[PDB]
């Protein structure tokens, strides 16, 4: 509907503006939409995204470690599989179809904007609890969902149709909704039904906001091969 | 064959005697073999093992976080699924078929011997690297493999046939072998082909030995509902 | 006064009965009070407490890592020094005055009851946030404070006067009060003034209760050299 | 002498060129040397360095947690004090003497280059062992030592004399040497006397190299208020 990824995400998104818009309506995203993004920039982004996925997968495994209920653990385990026995292996196939070797991929030098983001999310998770970690992971998961859904409606080229159909597709949208349910359930379990009244709420929104800014930096990196 | 779970395990096992024998030939295990273990002791063990599996699953998720190669991560992810989208949900079914409610299971008070062991393994993993963690996890994985394989050959009752056929069965044996390959590959990657010449080797054997002793304590707990 | 270590501790203590009494009025403690505890049991306890202090010091260093404010960090840093550039080095001197070598001390085999407790506290800290960690550490800090203060008033022998005067003395009592202030301030910062109304509160009391039970196990270990 | 901070640092430094030179002979550093760095850039750097020190202090507390010997722990505890009961409180005094409020300091928005670096070091420490963490911390500690020592000999202005005399002074140089001894001792304990023959050695040099590049980014941030 209006707010397809749960209550907590909708509230965090609203507190993260205007960075959220700068992220989801970034020039890189507009290039994907119109098929005007240069190939070189897309391929650079793919290679860096391969490294990003390694560390993002580790962060989702950390969410399992930080889970308190079997339910939390299963949702996180589900996402680790959605990434490590699916999205990563497909992604390598996409790089490979676009010309990038497997040895060259493995030697990918991680850009600062990439490292900044994944180390931010991992450290948030190690130092805080599951809610800190989910706050840090949400902008990636839900932002790609929102961008994919929009571009499914608005793309004027199929050049980047595979990317768009990945994030706009039912499987990915369902995974976003599942993460939204996890976030809502984790918040309510720990902080109560009125979770926005906890002092923690401001911290969590700040973590989400920081991760949103780091996403903007990742797209800017993508434009600067 | 002789040494079915890889080189590192065979070497650690040999350094962990006589605790290793005290673990794999424990009175609790002999009760399973002969079908003489009392029902009350088995059911108590099942309930505690349900809690143990929660934390052991988290420890295997930690192994993903501590992985350096896609290969390490996939092996660990594989094991988390073997535990969290399989062994845990089956285990609840076994408790449930034996009479234990789902609410009562969720309120299971963790025994000290249980907590000692899982917190030992988790802390080893958080504080050390992947090798520390695998050293701590190996006695559980491979010990159950060795016990199941033996009891498949030696059981004189089918009373505990489901337990025996779980750990003696091809799926579990294959999973043990996979963990053995991971341990060997992780050791060689980090410490080199002559990994027993690293000063780390003695530390890792000590961690494995401690975890073996904690297994002996877990079986002793099982006998003392 | 009545409740000398802050509001949160007083509330957690009350939720941890009757384990709290079993801890602070344990037979080992009564032996210290009356000077009837056997020397062999005291020396065994000292050696195990040397290992305990290593890991407890690491847990207080973890509290620094998990701190959010300069104030939290300074309080934790203060306690790490109170332990690592003071209590540990004095403790070695006490073992040494009682006959135990420095090499034999370093080879101290950690008892299960000891390991259980320190790994419990460390894992709570790594997996949760600062509040989980402080909940787990509080029974050690404040329990020794309460026992030392009582035994200062009630001891009928000076045999264990050094131990009693350590924990009953102004320096240690001041350190207990400082930890109580940290716990109260950390709770209020994260959960608000009405922190007992957070769903987290029950979890934290449970962690504190578990650690109190593990203390009872540590004294029982002490009686069983 | 030639190589004043121990064997391991000298070897890592040599593997990190030319980034090491780009770090220690950065334009920002040349501005400090000649007193030509603009005040605005220096003050921006001070404020960001206040946040950096918070997280760097946490990373040194993590080194305590990851220590295996009392000696390792004491060296790390020593450094946490050198930072948290000394350098941080002095640093606030320096900001304050240069005009920056205490409330405005506390609201310091962390730059991406700052966050990238501290989250990199913390995550390295959480995910790896003490050696990973020290490899990540060494460029900060020893680089400031090398820069301070050089600028003590080569500065043509006293404008930034306080900064130069901090890092060039005997106390800081002694602290650098102490960290060098810790790094050498930790390496030899874990990997043996021939530690450069371990496969780990290449990983550790890479971590150190990455952190050196992140230092270059921090100085570049400093030039871009
Ligand atoms: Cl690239
Ligand atoms: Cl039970
Ligand atoms: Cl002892
Ligand atoms: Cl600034």
């Amino acid at each position: 509907m209006s707010e397809p990824y749960g209550k907590a995400f909708s509230l965090m998104r609203a507190e993260a503006e205007p960075a959220w818009r700068a992220y989801t309506h970034h020039a890189f995203v507009e290039g994907l939409k119109a098929g005007t993004l240069p190939r070189e920039a897309f391929l650079h982004y793919l290679q860096q995204d391969y490294v990003f996925l390694i560390h993002f997968s580790r962060a989702w495994a950390l969410a399992v470690v930080k889970s308190e209920t079997h339910s939390e653990m299963l949702a996180a385990v589900g996402t680790v599989n959605a990434l490590v026995a699916e999205e990563m292996q497909l992604h390598i196939g996409i790089c490979e179809a676009s010309g990038i070797s497997q040895e060259a991929l493995f030697a990918t030098r991680e850009r600062a904007e990439n490292l900044a983001y994944t180390r931010f999310v991992l450290e948030a998770g190690y130092s805080g609890d599951l809610l800190d970690l989910l706050a840090a992971l949400a902008p990636c998961v839900m932002g790609y969902g929102e961008i994919g859904k929009r571009l499914t409606a608005e793309a004027t080229s199929t050049l980047y149709g595979d990317w768009i159909d990945t994030y706009g597709g039912d499987d990915y949208q369902a995974a976003c909704k599942a993460v939204g349910t996890l976030l809502d359930d984790a918040l309510e379990r720990r902080l109560g039904a009125e979770f926005t009244s906890s002092p923690r709420w401001s911290r969590l929104c700040q973590t989400f906001h920081t991760a949103t800014e780091l996403e903007v930096g990742f797209w800017q990196m993508g434009l600067t091969p």
